[PDB]
């Protein structure tokens, strides 16, 4: 077996060969259409049964915004029908969200610094033309952020300014703040006060963005005015650790305080004319550390459907025991600075009006936080019926419809003592599987439930037919049986239902086709209303058919040493020679919340590991274990052991590889990664320099106590009881164990990361010089101009080091 | 002409080779701040006592000693000193000293002490106890200085404001409220009696007050006591961070504002403070010194009658010296009526003094010598200045101004024109003259002896390549006497008394020795000057094993001027091989690497170099200082566009009278002006030059302070085309396209070279697709071992070795 020699070109060259192969700038193209809503025209005499909206970029240099396509009643069984975009707003920044209230027909977004408002499907009808958005006017110096409709009342809106809530009144233009907890003309080490705004590490590493909720329902008043309720999250930052790049925010460091964190409640009196008469802030009648002891973080809130409760999902700090809580508005009382006053409204508040936990559960592994959380109205007064999805019982994401019992607590509040750990706890009437087996339930990243009330039905995404797709389930809440899959195999899909229930949309693609969405129409057989059906009704978006310059890798599998089917991608050498073997680059993620080995389109995000094919390279990704879609047990194996088991699921994966095919020359192997992925690229080199020649570390996590809590906490724990899976995690500590022969290790980073800061290249920088260990390092101090340079670069690099005959003669 | 290719070595077997053959870490301080303190003992052997600062041997703590010199000496023999240590170890940079009371006062760590030797209490004969000044003040204390009038009282910097402590009755007293220490460096931007960045760094000033040599006696049977200070503003000027935050003020940005303040301290016969009166000056600095942007150097004349300061415009092309009178500061009052009778009681006649003027097309550079004789009249100020303005060549000129009253009269509401504050010049005699310089800079100054009419100062006089120490009369100069020995650089000084010098000398082949000389007169003529040898301080430790020094070489260059340079030879030179040649280069104003001193401390690993096959060059190109000021001004706007061409130059005169040196395999490496020629050279001369490495380069002169980048290249204003062309980030489009030729080498903290330099310069290297390598010391002797062992194995990767050919 000949070694294959890559073909050594120039600098100039390779700039060249990359900018004539170049397709997509940073690695995305168009969004496809995506946050879709269904309304009905209700229009006997018309053709079409509803109208879709959605937002969308038409082409590859434009602004996300506002579409719709009309739905018709009949379609020609014979043909297939493109849904025409026909564009909401009449423009001569983009969208990311918009709000909607059904009864009104108002839209609202946010559009760069102007939040704005139009009307659509309501009672004024449907509009044929593109419609003008009308400003909402303020006074506030500062960019407004998170606007929201009241479901109650569509002429209020509220919006985050410099960390305070205000509301808005779009018809009588009426501004009012609610909020003054934070003061914009100060510093930030002073203020560290937030109302309304989720903190960075919820953010980050819980996807929450929002820190207020409306109360869904309006109490009307005996004068003939109402009431309005906005629930928030206030968060004190001023013990949270400080960080500079270059401003500074506020950054909790594992093992370091994350916020003081409480839930307050905004009352909000209007007068018959819609104008404000007064506003009271009210807080928690106990401080939330006596009310909900243990708990760390607020992960998702907001109210029952008839707005009787608030609710909240709270996590302890160790992220391992999850509460659902119903939170009265009973439990707030307004802020009184006289103590006199203050004592009586304490006592005006009656004993049984205390929190109510009706679920908590716990675990050896961790908490996944995610959207699945359906409550159902209120039967009876003292009953709350819900669904929610949870990996405690089995280890793998199920849906339960669960029934809590709403008791009077033995805890009374007048006796002047403190609640114990189980004194506001619910007892559980029932706790019926849904969904049950070895593939889980998708809650996040978009992936939700509906539920039908009428036909008792809930339409979930999940893994059921294969770890490498996601697809479309619905199933019976109420007597459990037959799961019916209603997306078509050999595809991922990714999908949502109309709130009508009778139609969903597919976005999928798989390795051969690029991402495509349809529309498909639900039915029932007349003798049973609880079977679903699906015809296919329209296309929205058409994929451009297999790229003629991409060539897709193909998925692999192998039974391990550790007991799992593990899957990988082998991209093959173009042009393949027989009796000769290639050089081989890993290309790795292989961190929690993450898979990158399945049946979906690779050649937008990852085309250039087909340019890398293309050059001579074997190009090979593996999810080893710790990597999503494969259950807790199977995410859980790294829990305190991150760095310590990735590597070897990589190593016996290219074995398997190796052994298998003979092309493959394990004599001249590249590992490249970015974050997570360049972490793993560094423990390689540092733990099986055997196996690999070169490591090309991105933005690397080298400092585990350098990581923030809400991440670094869940997977590895608290550092004071974990000194040593710490130690053994962090790269920087033991830059002894690198190589002491240049052109093996490449550092790649980004000056202003904010993620992983530059702070975990430059500590493991120090500990590199220390030890005497040569690197290579390139910084990108800002563009598509950087991402030309990487890529320019890395091959330079990867056939100066790796695949080229000068390669082989520099050892 | 076969290639050498140097052996191949590993990481493994370079870092080995490094540690073996290292002799030094960080590239022990030999005796220095010397001072003569006669016995006066007609019955004891001795007649000095030198104090001086030194470290005992390497890993040790820079601190006092002193030697005893004799009366005799065994001319037969050698005396080397003991060096007996003056301070006990506690329970040092510089010192301070009052002659009369025997009055030592320091800093050492965050303590100021104080101890007594050799004033009437007498010669101590073991380590004196540090004697700690108590204090009240949280922070700090810098820059403590005695009171020559009372070496009871002190003073210094805590939190940016003056104070002053009685190291006798342990009175504390705070005299300057300008800083609140508490309120944040965006808020609060103004200091008393401290020099702010620019004047430290590009003018090595490091104080910004001045005790009045003098107290004046009050009617009571107490007195005043008298410090002039600087005060400066930094509001106005840029902020830049670093991982706190410091005014630096960007070329063609704001300097401080800047005015001088009196503090007026009444002290009562018990030596108590009465009273503490804070002076303003009667009219703005603006006003009193138009066109004045830094004040270089201030003092006291020596019977404390006049304050003194050496002015500079912005341009840095007019210097003046001006003598103000404490009378020309009133009492800062808030009280508009109050203040307006104070400026009347003030004297039409009482103004500034410019005693001397001068301007230059190309730049003045400030020096430390500025001697002013006693006055014996009130008309006249007699004194020793220094200067490039008349020949081009720093000479020394006495000076006699007369101090007339100005046309100038306050009262009138005017304000005063250029000239008004100008005094005529009675006299101006060169006392040096030629095609050479006096040294007056980094230590190099004057003694005059004033009974003989002598004054000593160090030359260029007998070579450009050595220092040496001269004398001649100020009265009726001629005859200029060398007084070290010729095959060494020297550097001295003159004992107060005139009696003796000490030089601290080396040359290429000798490490450095530090010498006693005890100076005489025939007794015929007192103003003709012999020296003899009296002892040795530190002898070296002779040729180093391991070392080969270069030689020293010159060529008459295209451009007038002979230039030098020295050559590293490959170690055994193997005939008919032509080897790889390393050019080391700084390049840049203020600096001479090319003389006959020992390169084998600092520039050691230049003979590693030559020890693994390459020829190493060193060349002092146009710009490069000891040359006088024409040769120094060849660069004047146009820093960047000529200083390679030299380099060139003499490579090319090398290689033509040398076959062994292979020109198809030129590395060029240097650091801060030199990192920035590394730069230049790879971007103007790829033909000439395969690998440049740049540490702490400069890649835009915009980014570089006032006080450097204004002096070289002007306002950016004025130099549209220079500040571009000499702005490597301003041109990478002409870097080249190979990888392995262009590495960056750059501290992450730098306060001198900002990182930012680097930092832009990759931004513009990314937009513009080039390839670079870089290493990063992120915060030292581990730093140095890794820099060292990169630059080994990059040089044997990609220009030295067999691999290296091969690799194109
Ligand atoms: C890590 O989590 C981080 C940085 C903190 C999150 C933003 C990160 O992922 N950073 C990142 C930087 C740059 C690019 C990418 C990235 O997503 N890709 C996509 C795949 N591409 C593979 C590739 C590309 C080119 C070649 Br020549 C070979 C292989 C890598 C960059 C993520
Ligand atoms: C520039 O003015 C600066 C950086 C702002 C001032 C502190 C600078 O000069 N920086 C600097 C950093 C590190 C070392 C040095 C230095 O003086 N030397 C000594 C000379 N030495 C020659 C050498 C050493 C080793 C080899 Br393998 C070859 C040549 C280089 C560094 C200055």
């Amino acid at each position: 077996l000949e070694p294959f020699y890559v073909e050594r070109y120039s600098w100039s060259q390779l700039k060249k060969l990359l900018a004539d192969t170049r397709k997509y700038h940073g690695y995305m193209m168009a969004k496809a259409p995506h946050d879709f809503m269904f309304v009905k025209r209700n229009d006997p005499d018309g053709p079409h049964s509803d109208r879709i909206y959605y937002l969308a970029m038409s082409g590859e240099n434009r602004e996300n915004t506002l579409f719709y396509s009309e739905i018709p009643k009949t379609i020609n069984r014979a043909a297939v029908l493109m849904l025409s975009w026909k564009p909401l707003l009449d423009l001569f920044v983009g969208i990311a969200s918009y709000d909607y209230h059904q009864g009104s027909g108002t839209f609202l977004f946010q559009a760069g610094s102007g939040i704005y408002h139009v009307k659509d499907g309501g009672p004024q009808g449907f509009t044929q033309q593109p419609l003008r958005p009308n400003l909402v006017e303020t006074s506030c110096p500062n960019i407004r952020m998170d606007p929201k409709l009241c479901p109650a009342d569509p002429d209020w809106i509220a919006f985050i300014h410099s960390n305070d809530i205000w509301i808005s009144n779009i018809v009588t233009r009426e501004e009012r703040r609610l909020t003054y907890v934070h003061n914009e003309l100060a510093n930030m080490e002073e203020d560290a006060r937030s109302a309304g705004v989720a903190t960075f590490v919820l953010q980050e590493e819980f996807d929450r963005y929002s820190g207020y909720w409306w109360c869904p329902k309006a109490e009307t008043t005996p004068s003939g005015g109402k009431i309005l309720r906005i629930l928030y999250e206030e968060n004190d930052e001023s013990e949270v650790e400080i960080i500079h790049v270059t401003d500074s925010f506020r950054y909790p460091k594992t093992g370091t305080a994350n916020p003081k964190v409480t839930f307050k409640m905004s009352e909000i009196m209007i007068d018959a004319e819609g104008r404000i008469i007064d506003v009271i802030d009210k807080e928690l009648i106990q401080p939330f550390e006596i009310l909900f002891e243990g708990v760390e973080y607020i992960a998702r809130a907001g109210w029952t459907p008839e707005g009787k409760y608030a609710w909240s999902i709270l996590l302890d700090r160790s992220q391992t025991r999850l509460q659902i809580v119903l939170i009265s508005p009973e439990l707030f009382i307004p802020v009184e600075d006289d103590v006199m006053e203050r004592q009586r409204l304490i006592e005006s508040v009656p004993d049984s009006v205390t929190p109510l936990i009706i679920y908590e559960e716990t675990t050896d592994i961790w908490i996944n936080i995610h959207d699945i959380f359906h409550v159902f109205p209120q039967s009876h007064e003292e009953e709350i019926e819900f669904i929610f999805a949870s990996e405690c019982k089995t280890g793998f994401r199920h849906l339960y419809k669960i029934t809590s019992i709403l008791k009077e607590s033995k805890y009374k509040r007048s006796s002047g003592g403190l609640p114990a750990p189980s004194d506001f706890k619910c007892p559980i009437k029932e706790e019926i599987a849904i969904t049950s087996g070895e593939w889980e339930v998708l809650g996040r990243h978009g992936s939700n439930i509906q539920v039908d009330e009428v036909r008792r039905l809930v339409y979930f995404e999940g893994t059921k037919d294969s770890p490498l797709e996601h697809h479309l389930y619905v199933v019976s809440y109420v007597n459990p049986g037959e799961v019916t899959r209603l997306t078509d195999r050999g595809y991922s899909h990714s999908c949502c239902i109309s709130q009508h229930c009778d139609f969903f949309i597919s976005k999928y693609s798989n390795q051969k086709n690029p991402h495509c969405v349809s529309l498909y129409k639900l039915s029932s057989p007349e003798d049973d209303p609880t079977c679903k059906t699906k015809e296919f009704w329209a296309t929205i978006l058409d994929s451009a058919g297999p790229l003629p310059d991409y060539t897709p890798p193909e998925i692999f599998s192998f039974e391990s040493t550790t007991g799992f089917t593990l899957y990988g991608m082998l991209y093959k050498p173009h042009d393949l020679q027989p009796g000769k073997k290639y050089p081989t680059v890993l290309f790795i993620y292989g961190g929690p919340q993450v898979q990158l080995v399945n049946n979906r389109f690779k050649g937008v995000k990852y085309f250039r590991l087909n340019t890398l094919a293309s050059l001579g390279y074997v190009v090979v990704v593996i999810d080893n274990r710790g990597s999503c879609h494969r259950g807790l047990k199977f995410e859980g194996a790294f829990k305190y052991k991150m760095g310590q088991i990735e590597i070897d699921d990589q190593v016996e994966g290219l074995q398997y590889l190796a052994s298998r095919y003979d092309f493959i020359d394990l004599d001249r192997v590249g590992i490249h990664g970015w974050s997570y992925g360049g972490y793993l690229s560094l423990m390689a080199l540092m733990q099986r320099s055997d196996i690999f020649r070169v490591a090309i570390a991105g933005a690397p996590v080298t400092l585990w106590i350098f990581y923030d809590t809400g991440y670094t906490e869940r997977y590895m724990g608290h550092p004071d009881q974990n000194e040593q899976g710490y130690y053994l995690g962090s790269v920087a500590m033991q830059a002894e164990k690198f190589p002491s022969e240049p052109n093996r290790l490449l550092l790649l980073h980004g000056f202003l990361d904010e993620n992983v800061h530059f702070a975990h290249t430059s500590i493991l920088l120090s500990f590199l010089v220390r030890a005497g260990k040569p690197y290579d390092l390139q910084i990108y101090p800002q563009v598509p101009e950087s991402g030309e340079h990487y890529e320019l670069h890395l091959l330079h690099y990867l056939q100066e080091n790796l695949g080229s005959r000068i390669a082989a003669l520099k050892v």
